[PDB]
């Protein structure tokens, strides 16, 4: 649903951005 | 208005974040 | 304040994601 | 928790944002 989605898009680019952070660090 | 824009741009930036794991992957 | 703040952070995230798929296309 | 999970991320996402467009730039 409408709810379910945003969040689930939000957690996925957390995700990339953490790793990205990792592979710079 | 200033609710549609916030939305689209989350859009956006889920949709590149998808992207960038399926080039890593 | 801890509005203005989470705003301006999500703006400029949306920026380089657009200018990202831009450079990508 | 729910809430400060999803704002850590968001805080996380905005710093990889601004120090991307900073090596950009």
């Amino acid at each position: 649903s409408s709810d379910p989605l945003v969040v689930a898009a939000s957690i996925i680019g957390i995700l990339h951005l953490i790793l990205w952070i990792l592979d710079r660090l």
